[PDB]
């Protein structure tokens, strides 16, 4: 891993939202960014709170 950006991943079940391909699984435009979500999106994979999906803003 290694990179930073729009790039949210489940905490609950990894599930991975892209912005730059939208919230597809969801029902969303593609270049859109996590914080363009509602608080009530639930997770396409395990239907978690978006309070469970984290960024990846991280490199080592
Ligand atoms: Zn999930």
């Amino acid at each position: 891993m290694e990179i930073d950006e729009g790039k949210y991943e489940c905490e609950a079940c990894g599930y991975i939202y892209e912005p730059e391909k939208g919230d597809k699984f969801a029902g969303i435009p593609p270049g859109t960014p996590f914080v363009d979500l509602s608080d009530s999106f639930m997770c396409p994979a395990c239907r978690s709170p978006k309070n469970q999906f984290k960024s990846i803003k991280k490199v080592i």
